[PDB]
């Protein structure tokens, strides 16, 4: 009935979990990162994390655990997913391949239960006798590891204690055995118990139950010599073994609650443990010596080390090194140093990785030109609060510009032997070439001796032996560098013209026509070793010198007019090696092999923008794995380039691109640049690290941003963003902030709010948070004016409009008087501000008996949700709300969206409801709701029928009307789809300059995961739902998990199949599959497509973000 796709624009980017250990193979040590359904492998080395695998899982991972059953060579993986799949990986590396192999298998899910409150916690016994899961309260779930345990079966033990609040298991036992923290009414205890795979139940532990403090929240298992367990509390540290108890009660912690712990010794000696306001501590273990050779604890020390981003995990990664996973904010890799700096911290930040997660509320703007939406989200929380600003492509950053027409190549070379840095610019025009010399910013025509002016220029720059080369339509030319003389000259034995050249340091291959000629460069002496004739005539040479080669190329890579084919010859011989024919009757223009993190490609572009790519085996020219992307209409020239030490690919085109490579694949993104015809790279004294850019009309030199698909500015608040809206009218954005301050009450740091340029206060008819209404800059993200509401009061909601016939547009904020007693709101505010000459002024208040959570302009109006009542106010000509109607019937109104006279209602359990304003009765009717009960996080209007919402549980579904009366009043939920992230706002837009699909609507996460909606025909949903299918028959999944089962609908109430929604990821993932694979894909599926269709139909969609 509805047909939507959805697809991410940005992969999450919160940390969920870490670990480290020897996954990737026994001599490495490996850094595991969860971000929701991604993990991603790291190797650990002296110059840092070097990224090898990353694995997408169609589930939320819940448990992440390595450890090493007896008989393994390197870990083995633990994953329990959110919806119960477990599964034991392996990494295997079969060459240059690698692959997650899946050891066992199966989902542990009960039939009764309810979800523990406190969430999923998995354990692996020390000596892998068994895995332990405490899933639902009440019941501890055993998976015992036999090498015959390949389904993964479980049995359950009943637990006394109802209420655990962690567990793991201890070292040193002869039994597996349980150390958990438990709550009942007496408080909170410590206890233990033997876990016997012969009863299937527990026995009695090895010391006997203590009680601890009130806030006691995490188990450390402390390993030998040790033995025992550390509880951390909110105001104490304590050691337990049995006939062995220690506690301390450091004042140091009292603060901030600590949230993370992490072993830095692999004998317990030292851990690190982080709080929820950032702080890092190391906690030290004293040995004391025994006679009988055993070590028992003597002491317990905290020591504070510095401050960190909050951290939702820790690991100690060797040499000092910290790997910090945030949730809340950037995560970091720390190093901690034996001595303090001046300010007295331990802790120096190395490295920070971006993090937009949480995002509560965004906006789509287009803040630098018309058509092209940057995303500007509220990001974070407390102390790592942000706004971040979100834009598709790479920025070129532009240093000079002259005007110079008609360019056909350029080559950057070193005339001075002695110095490392460029400081000449050749240009190639129709039948000529220029010569610029570089003085610093000075760009200066002038001659170069050896170099002819009055012949076009196919290749020149700096070669073997202290010597320059030039080759020209005419002759290849050899100059030497001091003086520069013509040294030696090579011509074709008629002197016929040369029509394509390559050269590398020390070797040269020249095309005539269909003749090919192979020199190399020595002393004064361009040498002719070998020559050939090919088939067809040569479009294309590349002899780019690949890996251990010493400057050497053994290939030749070709392209041919005619058979349009890309080949690989070997020289001297110019026997070929390998044929590639791409099909069509449009010649190649530009061929190129070239490395990507450390694996070898052949990229080859025909004239219609069209770049083939292939796996290059350098021993035997061997090309394998063709993949097609369309990169422009025009014919794209390629030039290898290096940026912060990495080698990438130009290539020009109509639409320039750079070509790199993440996690092995390689990607493609935009350059913000009009149309570029030819580049160099150009490292010279006044332009370092820079790029030589040419236009049919201009040449520019400037430097290239970041390699990545999208560009994220920081602004730090260093506090809780809450809501955003756009004042175009002010050139400002109105952001709504909470601070903590802790009771007179004072604040723990200075923040956006209270370093404004101007403030001002609302005046009165982790211990309290004070609200505010920001102004900040659209161009400087300055913040112009602060704002502070009343003690007590919460900014709930935030609007710019114009209202009525009145022509100033306000910021409109709605909020809560939050009282601790009150199970909700019985008190808030409207409030109507001006800025004006560099402030807020008040100029309208309305009092309401609840929280205004929701607000919207409405066809002038003002719409707002209170409690349970959608209220709409009219703005008087005296300046002030009025009510003109209500509906009541609702438990609690949360969200609201509007579409002409519609607006859809998001309730707080009985999902959705749409209103229709009467405009010739004044009032609402309700049109419909859906009847199912949802607990809604945020809903969206699709269109007049379509009504998209998203639920806690992680789902969303669109809902129609069902085209009786009492029928009518039934909003029938036509989509279903399991997402696996929480939806805080979606909103109408796009970050492509403005096919298969219509409408575009963006959405954010709580683990900073960014989304887009759009719908599809029919015909589109049905011929991608038969790809799904048949991609899901020939994609092997991490854990074998199926994906309808990833992707069906799941809350407590109700688990259904998917319906109506297309998954953009698995679709997408169709142009990462092998040619076979594609065949089986393609096969008898409606017009027969073959796999060529395929692709194209799979390039218009990712288009789309
Ligand atoms: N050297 C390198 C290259 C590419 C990506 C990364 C990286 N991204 C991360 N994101 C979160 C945590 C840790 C991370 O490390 C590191």
């Amino acid at each position: 009935m509805s047909y939507n796709y959805v697809v991410t624009a940005q992969k999450p980017t919160a940390v969920n979990g870490c670990v480290t250990g020897h996954f990737t193979s026994a001599e490495d040590l490996n850094l595991l990162i969860a971000k929701n359904t991604r993990l991603e492998i790291y190797v650990v080395t002296a110059e840092g994390l070097r990224p090898v695998k990353e694995v997408g899982m169609y589930g939320k991972i819940a448990v992440m655990e390595l450890f090493r059953p007896k008989g393994e060579s390197k870990d083995l993986l633990f994953i329990l997913t959110a919806k119960y799949n477990a599964c034991i990986l392996e990494y295997k590396q079969s060459g240059e391949s690698i692959d997650i192999i899946t050891r066992a298998h199966g989902n542990v899910q009960d039939r009764i239960g309810r979800p523990s409150e406190t969430g999923i916690i998995g354990i692996i016994d020390p000596e892998c006798r068994m895995i332990g899961l405490r899933l639902y309260d009440g019941l501890f779930k055993v998976i015992p590891l036999d090498r015959d345990n390949k389904e993964l079966k479980a049995f359950n033990i009943r637990l006394e204690e109802l209420h655990v609040i962690d567990v793991k298991f201890l070292y040193g036992c002869q039994a597996p055995t349980i150390c958990f923290v438990y709550q009942d009414p007496q408080g909170r205890h410590v206890k233990t118990y033997e876990v016997s795979l012969r009863e299937k139940e527990f026995n009695k532990g090895p010391w006997k139950q203590e009680n601890v403090e009130a806030e006691a929240s995490m188990v450390i298992a402390v390993p030998e010599p040790f033995g025992g367990a550390i509880i951390i509390g909110q105001e104490s540290i304590t050691y337990h073994n049995g006939d062995k108890y220690l506690a301390i009660a450091p004042p140091i912690i009292k603060q901030s609650t600590i949230v993370c712990h992490n072993r830095v010794d692999p004998n317990g000696s030292r851990y690190l443990l982080g709080d929820m306001e950032g702080r890092l501590f190391m906690l030290l273990l004293e040995k004391e010596e025994q006679m009988d050779g055993t070590v028992t604890l003597k002491d317990l020390r905290v020591e504070l080390l510095g401050e960190t981003s909050i951290a939702e995990c820790l690991t100690y990664l060797d040499n000092g090194v910290v790997f910090v996973g945030s949730r809340l904010g950037d995560s970091q890799l720390v190093k901690l140093n034996v001595d303090s700096n001046e300010q007295g911290s331990y802790v120096v930040a190395m490295e920070t990785f971006t993090n937009l997660g949480p995002i509560v509320d965004m906006c789509v703007v287009d803040l630098e030109r018309q058509g092209q939406g940057q995303l500007v989200t509220c990001s974070g929380a407390f102390k790592e609060g942000s706004l971040r600003i979100i834009r598709n492509g790479i920025g070129i950053h532009e240093h000079a510009s002259i005007d110079l027409p008609g360019i056909k190549g350029l080559w950057p070379l070193r005339s001075d032997p002695n110095r490392e840095t460029d400081d000449t610019l050749v240009l190639s025009f129709v039948g000529q070439t220029r010569v610029l010399m570089l003085n610093g910013e000075e760009v200066e025509e002038t001659e170069l001796m050896g170099f002819v002016d009055d012949q076009q220029t196919f290749f020149c720059g700096n070669v073997a032996h202290q010597q320059l080369i030039q080759i020209t339509s005419a002759s290849v030319r050899l100059v030497s560098q001091e003086p520069k003389a013509l040294v030696s000259e090579w011509k074709e034995p008629q002197a016929k013209n040369i029509s394509v050249a390559s050269c590398n340091s020390s070797q040269v291959v020249v095309a005539v026509g269909r003749a090919l000629y192979y020199l190399q460069i020595h002393p004064q002496e361009l040498r002719q070793i070998s020559h050939t004739e090919m088939e067809h005539e040569v479009a294309c040479l590349d002899i780019t010198p690949l890996g251990d080669s010493n400057g050497l190329s053994p290939l030749c890579a070709i392209g041919l007019w005619t058979d349009i084919s890309a080949r690989i010859l070997k020289l001297p011989s110019f026997e070929l090696l390998h044929k590639e024919m791409l099909g069509g009757e449009i010649i190649p223009r530009s061929i190129l092999m070239t490395t990507f993190e450390s694996s070898h490609y052949l990229l080859c572009a025909l004239g219609d923008g069209a770049l083939f790519y292939f796996g290059l085996n350098i021993e035997t020219g061997l090309l394998s794995d063709r993949k097609k992307v369309t990169l422009g209409t025009q014919p794209t020239v390629l030039r290898t380039f290096r940026s912060l030490s990495t080698t990438n690919v130009f290539a020009c085109s109509d639409r320039p691109t750079v070509i790199y490579s993440s996690n092995h694949k390689l990607v493609f993104s935009n350059v913000n640049l009009k149309e570029v015809n030819y580049m160099c790279p150009l490292n010279s004294d006044g332009y370092p690290d820079s790029l030589a850019l040419a236009n049919n009309s201009t040449l520019t030199i400037g430097t290239i941003d970041e390699i990545q698909k999208l560009h994220i500015r920081t602004v730090p608040l260093y506090e809780s963003p809450r809501k955003i809206c756009y004042q175009e009218v002010s050139q400002c954005f109105g952001v709504l902030s909470s601070r903590i301050e802790v009771q007179g009450t004072t604040a723990l740091r200075p923040s956006a709010s209270t370093q404004a340029l101007s403030s001002s206060v609302s005046s009165s008819k982790e211990e309290v948070e004070v609200h505010n209404l920001l102004i900040i800059d659209q161009h400087t993200f300055e913040v112009l004016h602060a704002h502070q509401f009343l003690q007590n009061e919460y900014a709930l909601s935030l609007v710019s409009c114009k209202l009525g016939k009145d022509p100033n547009t306000y910021f409109i904020v709605g909020t809560a008087m939050v009282y601790p007693e009150e199970a909700e709101p019985k008190q808030g505010r409207i409030v109507v501000f001006q800025y004006s000459d560099g402030k807020l002024q008040t100029v309208a208040e309305k009092e309401v008996k609840g929280a205004v959570y929701s607000m919207v302009e409405f066809n002038g109006k003002l719409l707002a949700s209170i409690n349970s009542t959608v209220r709409l106010y009219e703005w008087t000509t005296e300046k002030e709300l009025r009510t003109e109607c209500n509906h009541y019937n609702n438990i609690m109104a949360l969200y609201l969206k509007t579409k002409g006279d519609f607006i859809l209602v998001g309730d707080l359990m009985r999902s959705v409801l749409l209103l229709a304003y009467k405009p010739m009765e004044g009032n609402f009717e309700e049109i419909a709701r859906d009847f199912n009960p949802n607990w809604m996080s945020a809903v969206e209007i699709l269109d007049d029928d379509n009504f998209l919402g998203a639920e806690n549980a992680f789902n969303l579904f669109v809902c129609q009307k069902d085209s009786t009366d009492e029928e009518r009043q039934h909003l029938q939920e036509v989509g279903l789809f399991h997402l696996g992230e929480f939806v805080n706002v979606f909103c109408h837009g796009s970050l492509v300059m403005q096919t298969p699909t219509q409408g575009s609507v963006l959405f954010g996460t709580v683990n900073g995961m960014i989304g887009l909606v759009t719908s599809l025909s029919e015909s589109w949903y049905n011929l991608l739902l038969d790809m799904q299918n048949r991609l899901n028959k020939v994609i092997k999944s991490v854990g074998k998990i199926e994906h309808s089962f990833w992707r069906s609908f799941h809350t407590e109430r109700k688990t259904e199949p998917a319906t109506g929604f297309i998954d953009g990821d698995l679709i997408e993932s169709f142009l990462d599959i092998s040619r076979p694979k594609m065949q089986e894909v393609v096969a008898n599926l409606q017009r027969e497509a073959t796999a060529d269709d395929l692709i194209k139909v799979v390039e218009e969609l990712t288009r789309i973000h």
